[PDB]
């Protein structure tokens, strides 16, 4: 399900070599290597993101995320 | 065959690792690792793609695609 | 040997993994994964590439590249 | 610990296969070579850059960084 | 030691998987495959660059370089 949909206003990469964005309030983190790049994209160009996934609170794991351009 | 022709409406990194693109109303998804930077890239860009596959109906995979800045 | 000077004027991921450029109208592939988000960059840039290889006809295979800002 | 906040004012690929980028005027070095082209991506678009660890002295190992967009 | 500090004029996928440069009026090439896509992108947005290393003269390797940008 929908957990947010905005821009990233941070992320970070993690000691666990995991990858955290902020998005409308609240940071979730993936351990997907390969999408490392490609959010850090999004952030530098202001894409929407809307982030996919089964629990949705701040802190959560996910694998999915939709990129939008607006 | 040429299945879609268009810029990218929007992208979608799924569960199983596989990208999904939406292109002239319509969803199709690769497994090649190699594509997704590329993928992105060229939607960020406001590239025109062109999905050719074996079946062109939404939800198909898809290996193989044409870049121009057209 | 020089067998293409030029701007790319199309980018293709093929089926088999490799990448095909086309330069003043003649197409090119390599299986060098390297070179991917490389040539997608001079394409995306309008670089002049000067592709190289011992056998200059369409649709051969090439592992050496020049990107110049010409 | 927050180590150095700014932009990154040079980046250098390191002979041992570390790189390291400077901040608020002091060095610091990784070995997550997936850190690599973000760190690039950061400095050429002057996003400003959180070095975290757990030791801050000029020239220390580091692998966790916040990226703002700001 | 420092042995050219400039503008990438060109840059040049080699057969061998190596990858070469030419700053200020010198190619110098490397094996390290993580070095080409940061240095195409120092090129693409003409960064200074500063190739280091124990030889300078043109056509020789070098494991170090130095990004800064404007
Ligand atoms: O052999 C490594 C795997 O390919 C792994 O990197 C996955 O891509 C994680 O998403």
């Amino acid at each position: 399900a929908d957990c947010a949909k905005g821009k990233i206003e941070f992320s970070k990469y993690n000691e666990d070599d995991t990858f955290t964005v902020k998005v409308d309030g609240k940071e979730y983190w993936t351990s997907r290597w390969n999408l490392q790049p490609l959010l850090l994209s999004a952030q530098l160009t202001g894409m929407t993101v809307t982030i996919k996934s089964s629990t949705c609170e701040s802190g959560s794991g996910f694998a999915e995320v939709q990129f939008n351009n607006d």
